[PDB]
C-alpha cells in the first residue's frame, strides 16, 4: 500500500512505445495510453521536441485549471537542525551558523506582518528535523500549535516542512487540526537515487535522522493513512546528475499518491549557495524549464511551487509552468514592516536570488494579467 | 547577587551563641537576633529539645498564617529526560522505561478530570532535564503553552518543574504569563554539598544536563531577573547523610531568595522506590520530623510542601507543619474520571505510598477541620 520506486529500467522499456507526437496532440483532460513516468521520460528524452516548444505545451495542458495560481510565504521557525545534509547550511556541524529559535511572541509577530502588511493568506512552517523521539513529538506538538493559530488568523492555506514524520509524530501534530483543514505536508525526498541520497543525507544509523530514506520517503502514506489529503513531494535539483531518472520517480511518486486519493503539489527546487561540505551539480536554465515542463505536462492537476530561490527574470519565464508562487526567505523571523526581508548569510539555510516583498512580487503578477488566490493586495479600500 | 552557598563552619560557629530556649520563647512574627541558617543548626543540634516539642512550636509559630493550606496536584507531561540521576526511574540510561508524551488533547484532558473531577484549583506541570539547546526551548514552549492553558481553564495556581532554566529558556516560557500572574517554578538542588551531588547526579561536561549544579542553584535567580516572584526550592532528603548540611544550606537559600523579595515554598521530599543505580540513606521519621519542624520554625512565612510520596499515617501525624498538601501521581497523564490514578511501575517516575483520589485526601482533611484553599469539594450543590 505504500509508495514503491519504480524500476528505471522498466519505465524506459514502456517510453520506448510512447508516440511522443500523438501525446503532444491529445486534447486537455485527456489521458496517454502508457503511464505518467514513462510518458514524461519519452517527451523528456526526444529531442527533436523544442524545449520551447515542450514549455508551449504544458502551459496549454495546465491552462484550464483555476485558481490559476496561488501563494504561500515560508516562515522558519528555528534554524537548529540534529541532521547533516551537505548541502544545507542549517547541517548540525556547520558550527558557523548562529542559531535561533522563535516563541509564541515572535510567531504570531510574524503571522501578523504576513497578514496585514504582505496581505498574504498562504504561510508555510518550517523548522530542523531532530533525531530523538521526544525533541521530535516536541517539535511536532509547536508546529501544531503554529499551524492552528494561522488558521484562527484567518490564514487559508498553511505548509508545513518540518522532516519525516512517524505515526504517533503525525497524532501529536494532528490533535491541533481537522481532517478537511487545508494543511499540506512537504516531504522533498531530495534525490530519489538510494545512492545519491546517502551521499548528501549521510548513511544510516547513527544518529542523522534524515539519513533514514525510507522512514522519509512514506512519509506521505502515514499522512494519508491517518485521513489527510494534501501531500507537496519533491525533487532537490542539482544533486544527482541524471535528471531523467529523479523525473522519473518523482512523476512515479506523484502518481502513487493521486492513486491513493491525495491533492498533491510538486517541487523541484534548484540549488542554491549555502555553507556546504559536499558541492553539487549547476543545472542550466534549459534542462530546467525542459524539466518543469514534462512534469507539468504529465501531472497537469499537480501544481509546481516556484519560489524565490529563483531570480526575477527566470520567474518571468517560467511562471507560466508553476501552480504556486511562494516568495518569501529562508532565515527565521525574517520580516518585518515596510522593510525587505531579512536573508543573513549568518543565520539563513541559504541565500536567495529575490529578496523583493512578497506584495510587490505578487502585486506584479496580478498587474500583467494573472490573479494569485490567497493574496489580498493590500492597496486601496483594503487598506488601513 | 546571585545566591551563593554558606560556609557551614562559619554558620557552625554562629550556631554555637544562639540561646536556643530563648528562641523557643519567642512571641509569633518575633525574630532570632541570629541568622536562620544558624538558628535552625542549633535547634536541630540542641537534643534536650524533643523533637515532639519542636513540632509542636513550629506548628504554633506557624499557627497565624492564613489559608492554613492551599494544594496543586502534579501532573507528568512526559517521562522523557536526557539526564542520569541515579536515585530517579526516568533515568536516560533506564532503558526498562516506557515512555509517554502527552499531547494536546491528552494534557487538557488531564486538566479537565483534575477540575471537575477531583475538584482542585492547582496543578504542577512537570518534564525531564534535556541536553541540546533545541530541546530546552521546545519543552519550554509547550510547559509555558500548558501553563496558561491551565490558567484560562480557571486553575489560581500553577507550579511547574522542568529542570534548571538559562534565561532565554525562561523567555520562551514567559510570553505565556503575566509577571503577577500564579506561576511557581520548582528547581530542588537535591543536595547543596557538592560532593554528594555528582555522585547522584553525575560530573559535569559530557552530555548530562543536570550535572551542571550551577546552572541549576541560579536559576530561581534568574526567574526574579525576568520580573517573577514565586520560587520552590528542595532538599531530596536520603541523598546525602548530613541532615544538619542540608537544613543549613536549604534555610540559607529560602531566605537570599526572601531578600530578594520573593514567595518561595520549601520542599524536603524523602525517597521512594525507584529503578536506581545507586541506592540512597533511608531516613527515619524522627529525624525528618526534626527536620520538618526546625525548616518551618525558623522559615514561618515559606510553606513546606507534602506529598503522596508519604503514607496516610504519616501525613496524619506531619500535616500541621506543612503549607502546602499536594497529593497525585508521578506518572504521565494518569488521572481518570471516578478511577485511582495509574502509578505503573513500567512507565512512572517512582512508587507513591498514597494513591487515594485527591478530592478524598482534600475531603477527609477539611472534614477533620482544616479548610484548603485551591480545592473546591465536588459535592452537594457543586456537583453537576
Ligand atoms: N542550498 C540549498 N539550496 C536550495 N534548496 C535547499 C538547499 N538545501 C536544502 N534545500 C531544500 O530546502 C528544503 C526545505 S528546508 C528543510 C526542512 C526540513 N529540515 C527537511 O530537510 O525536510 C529542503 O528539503 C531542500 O530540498
Ligand atoms: N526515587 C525518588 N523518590 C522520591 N523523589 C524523587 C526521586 N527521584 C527524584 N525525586 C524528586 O522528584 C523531583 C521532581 S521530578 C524531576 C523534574 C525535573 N526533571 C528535575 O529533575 O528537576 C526531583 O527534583 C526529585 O527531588
Ligand atoms: N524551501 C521551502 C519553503 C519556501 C517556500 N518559498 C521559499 C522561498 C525562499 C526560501 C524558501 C522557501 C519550499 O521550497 O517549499
Ligand atoms: N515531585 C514533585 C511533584 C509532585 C507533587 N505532589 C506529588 C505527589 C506524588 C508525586 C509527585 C508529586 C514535587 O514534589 O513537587
Ligand atoms: S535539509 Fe532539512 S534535515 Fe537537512 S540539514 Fe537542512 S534543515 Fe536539516
Ligand atoms: S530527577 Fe529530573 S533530571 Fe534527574 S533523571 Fe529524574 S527526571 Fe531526569
Ligand atoms: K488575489
Ligand atoms: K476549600
Amino acid at each position: 500500500g505504500d509508495f514503491v520506486l519504480p524500476e528505471l529500467e522498466d519505465v524506459r522499456a514502456e517510453a520506448a512505445t510512447v508516440d511522443t507526437r500523438a501525446v503532444l496532440a491529445l486534447a486537455e483532460g485527456e489521458e496517454p495510453a502508457e503511464s505518467r513516468a514513462a510518458v514524461a521520460l519519452a517527451l523528456w528524452e526526444d529531442r527533436s521536441i523544442g524545449t520551447a516548444e515542450l514549455q508551449a505545451a504544458a502551459e496549454a495542458r495546465c491552462g484550464a485549471r483555476r485558481p490559476r495560481l496561488h501563494t504561500f510565504v515560508p516562515l522558519y521557525t528555528t534554524n537548529y537542525c540534529d541532521s547533516e545534509c551537505k548541502m544545507c547550511s542549517m547541517r548540525k556541524g556547520n558550527h558557523r551558523l548562529d542559531r535561533k529559535f522563535s516563541g509564541r511572541k515572535e510567531i504570531t509577530e510574524q503571522l501578523e506582518i504576513l497578514y496585514h502588511h504582505e496581505g498574504v493568506r498562504g504561510v508555510g512552517f518550517l523548522t530542523g528535523e531532530y533525531e530523538d523521539k521526544h525533541t521530535r513529538l516536541a517539535s511536532a506538538f509547536r508546529i501544531g500549535w503554529a499551524i492552528r493559530t494561522a488558521l484562527d488568523l484567518g490564514f487559508e492555506r498553511v505548509y508545513f516542512n518540518i522532516g519525516s514524520m512517524e505515526q504517533d509524530e503525525i497524532d501529536v501534530l494532528g490533535e491541533w487540526i481537522g481532517r478537511e483543514d487545508p494543511v499540506t505536508m512537504c516531504v522533498f525526498q531530495e534525490s530519489y537515487d538510494r545512492e545519491t541520497y546517502r551521499r548528501f543525507m549521510g548513511k544510516t544509523s547513527v544518529g542523522v535522522p534524515k539519513a533514514d530514506f525510507d522512514r522519509r520517503v512514506v512519509s506521505f502514506d502515514r499522512w494519508l493513512d491517518a485521513g489527510y489529503r494534501y501531500v507537496n513531494p519533491g525533487v532537490l535539483v542539482g544533486l544527482h546528475d541524471d535528471l531523467s531518472a529523479e523525473l522519473v520517480s518523482l512523476v512515479a511518486h506523484g502518481d502513487h499518491l493521486r492513486s491513493r486519493g491525495a491533492t498533491a503539489d510538486l517541487s523541484v527546487p534548484r540549488m542554491r549557495p549555502a555553507m556546504k561540505s559536499r558541492d553539487t551539480t549547476r543545472v542550466g536554465d534549459d534542462d530546467y524549464l525542459r524539466l518543469m515542463s514534462v512534469v507539468a505536462f504529465t501531472c497537469p492537476e499537480q501544481r509546481l511551487v516556484l519560489t524565490t530561490r529563483e531570480p526575477q527574470e527566470f520567474q518571468d519565464v517560467a511562471l507560466g509552468l508553476a501552480g504556486v508562487i511562494s516568495p518569501g526567505s529562508p532565515d527565521v523571523a525574517p520580516y518585518r514592516a515596510g522593510c525587505e526581508a531579512r536573508n543573513d548569510e549568518k543565520s539563513s539555510q541559504f541565500l536567495v536570488a529575490d529578496l523583493r516583498r512578497p506584495r510587490h512580487i505578487l502585486g506584479r503578477i496580478e498587474a500583467s494579467g494573472t490573479p494569485v488566490d490567497h493574496f489580498v493586495n493590500p492597496a486601496g479600500e483594503a487598506s488601513r
